[PDB]
């Protein structure tokens, strides 16, 4: 399309976290004016916004309001109903439409729609009820992991089907929640690909990332990834083909499995600027933050080159007090903060980007500091 | 010494132009709040700001609220009373101090700390009659420039006396404003150095950049700059010698004449971030701004390395209709806009970083965009 959003218009984004301050940061740069809508007042993008509206997600003369003061909009928070995704699209100018935020917000519909679109993934069954998870069971055999359709983002939501002395566990959540159960990949290291796609239908792919999980939250991201060239192409080929089929306006993050024998299975996708690319601000061309405005602005996008090897490390409420202890030592780091009052043990305040030619040193350099002891066990 | 200013902690500063805009957007990122004292209301540094004071520079009872407000401050407007810095060092935390500004304020004061430090400059003379112009241009000859002493680009200042011919143009200024006269410095190249030493003495430098200036504006600032491995090698000693001799806390900008024979000539001091470092934002591990942030904090300062070559181009009130008409052309062009409402001709309303491997295709792109075909003629 032909649709230009100029700097100088206002930008309001759906929810006023830490993406929403990023993305108001990478707009600010580029002269463009933020409104941000979210629950809480103060919030770390409203610190950065010249309009902030306090006011629940599901509260439509809000959302209304919002779209009425905004040139274009997007969002962080991504459980917005229907009605409200419906007002936007047809009624405000909300380039990312509402149908890849629908696919992506039910982990059935997500996967059926990753296959459509002929990509791999786990082989899977629903669960609707006892039954079916008997079936799934007897089908897909252990081991296995169910897990919740929707609602997550959690470790509670799923349960890992090693045995028969876990089922009745498994039956517990079958019985609260529509669930997915999915066969066990043997995978060697999980990885990420941020896509960006837009308006026009320009496109742009960040580089593979390798992602370290503990406690079912991001710890580390690593890029370059620590896997062969052969598997980089393949993630970043699947990758492009998602956003082509999805018809992706916008960031699109992707997340997967690699395997030792060189396969990829598509896990979930997010599509948002993801906490799997925050290495982009520090270490390439272009953030997922810029890129992320330029999209749905109907700029020309920025470059992806990573211009230095990075480990992004994770800042959790029970490290934000290591941090600033050991300030004097982060040279070659490149703190981020997001203006978070309370310090809740897993929520995450911030993250650093520690920067390197060789992505060992860097690994190093995070452990020598010994604010991550916990994750690192 | 050991003084550090925690991220979480107000930044006072005090002018709202765009040098504190970047400075704010810069330690936001950080998760600092920002306090700005400025006499216009929504100023590009506010937008970005927590808290607000319209008042003047002057007004001596705003700034002690500034003070009251913040943890520490720094100044962003050059032409700041030095009274003022006096009052905030004794009274407030203000480790950038007085001294310094009151140096490089004014040309004469500047040209005698530069010789102290053992640097050359070009051979001067104070002039503050005609009878002293006339013994100044007896003993100097041409060619010669007359420039004011103190912050009098708004703009003129400068007569550049060619032959006698010019010397009734000069005798205007001279009766308007105190100057000095300068032999004219036959260079190649003019080229700046950003210097930052932070409050426990930790001195990083920029890479050295080539400036183009038109009609005594900059124009473009070309990174690497385009002259031998020996000239960059003297360029930063040079720089680290004036921080060491001038006990500089925070960013000094050192602009330099080099000669067709290797020599450098100290031509002026910015003791701020300077419009010829802007490119460090796109282009270097770590901003000028962000950089300063970390000085004036006492956190360790971020690495300088250039990561890809770089041009950046300078965007006036004159250039920004044909840059936002052009918008559609900026592939690998990082645009920065400060948020300035009303354009003048001369008035920078922001830059644009060009990066490619190839500096010559970099310079290239800005010609073949044709905005700025007055510049370049
Ligand atoms: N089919 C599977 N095989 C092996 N490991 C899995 C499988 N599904 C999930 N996991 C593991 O569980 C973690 C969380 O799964 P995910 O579906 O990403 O849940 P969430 O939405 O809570 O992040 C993943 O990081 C992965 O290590
Ligand atoms: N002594 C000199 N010899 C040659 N050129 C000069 C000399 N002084 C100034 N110039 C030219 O004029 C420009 C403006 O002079 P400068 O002292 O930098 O004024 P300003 O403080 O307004 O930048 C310089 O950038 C340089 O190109």
């Amino acid at each position: 399309m032909t649709r230009i959003i100029l700097p100088g218009k206002t930008i309001g984004i759906i929810g006023g976290g830490q993406l929403g301050r990023m993305m108001a940061l990478a707009a600010k740069e580029m002269g463009y004016k933020i409104a941000v809508l979210d629950p809480t007042k103060n919030s770390p993008c409203a610190q950065v916004a010249d309009i902030e509206i306090v006011a629940s997600y599901d509260d439509l003369k809000a959302i209304q309001h919002l779209a009425e003061i905004s040139d274009v909009v997007t969002y962080e928070f991504e459980n917005i109903d229907y009605r409200c995704l419906q007002w936007l699209e047809k009624h405000a100018y909300l380039p990312q439409g509402s149908q890849l935020l629908s696919k992506t917000q039910n982990r059935f519909t997500e996967k059926n729609a990753i296959e459509k679109a002929g990509l791999p993934v786990a082989t899977y069954r629903l669960v609707q009820n006892q039954e079916q998870l008997t079936e799934a069971i007897a089908e897909l055999s252990y081991p296995s992991v169910l897990k919740t359709t929707t609602g997550g983002y959690d470790g509670k939501g799923q349960v890992v089907l090693r045995s028969e002395a876990d089922v009745d566990e498994a039956r517990k959540l079958a019985n609260a929640a529509e669930c997915i159960l999915e066969k066990w990949v043997p995978f060697e290291k999980e990885v990420s690909v941020i896509v960006i796609r837009s308006v026009s239908g320009e496109t742009k792919v960040f580089p593979v990332a390798e992602n370290i999980h503990v406690n079912n939250i991001l710890h580390e991201s690593i890029v370059p990834a620590r896997i062969t060239e052969e598997l980089s192409q393949k993630a970043i080929a699947y990758a492009k083909v998602l956003a082509d089929e999805l018809e992706l306006v916008g960031t699109l993050a992707v997340e997967m499995f690699a395997t030792a024998d060189g396969e990829i299975y598509i896990n979930e996708l997010a599509p948002r600027p993801h906490n799997s690319g925050h290495y982009t601000q520090d270490a390439c061309e272009t953030s997922q933050f810029g890129q992320h405005i330029r999209a749905i602005c109907n700029l020309p996008l920025g470059e992806t080159n990573l211009l230095k090897p990075v480990v992004m490390v994770n800042i959790l409420g029970e490290h934000i007090e290591g941090v600033l202890r050991q300030v004097n030592r982060l040279t070659g780091c490149y703190l981020h903060l997001y203006g978070k009052e309370e310090a809740k043990a897993q929520r995450k305040m911030g993250h650093v980007n520690i920067l390197n030619d060789n992505i060992e040193v860097a690994l190093e350099k995070a452990k020598s500091l010994h604010i991550w002891d916990h994750q690192e066990q």
